[PDB]
């Protein structure tokens, strides 16, 4: 496929999305990184859920918006600056081994009349 790629400006808020309406709260887990997904888990770990909620975070920059139990779990950037950029990796964790469900997500950032 394509993977998909989000255009956003600087110190403003920027939404990756990434759902699964296929979520139990009784099965699955979920990371969101920095930088492509490894062969397990999340690097440069930014957000953790647990099944019902966000259990672990880098910081108050990042945020989970949408219900965890329903799958919405789109990360939420606070400010935004150049550094931001590039590829993120939302992993929703499907217990077993080799089910898991990586995307990468690219994000652009760019200023305006300013």
């Amino acid at each position: 496929m394509s993977e998909d790629t989000i255009i956003g400006f600087l110190g403003q808020p920027v939404t990756l999305p990434c759902h699964y309406l296929s979520w139990s709260q009784s099965r699955n887990s979920m990371c969101w990184g920095k930088g492509s997904c490894p062969n397990s888990k999340c690097n440069a770990e930014l957000l953790r859920t647990d099944g019902t909620r966000i259990i672990s975070r880098k910081s108050t920059k990042y945020t989970l918006l949408g219900k965890v139990q329903f799958g919405e779990v789109s990360l939420t950037i606070s400010n935004t600056n150049r550094g931001d950029s590039g590829v993120y990796c939302c992993r929703i964790e499907v217990p077993g081994w080799f089910n898991d469900v990586k995307k990468n997500v690219r994000l652009e950032l760019r200023r305006a009349l300013v």
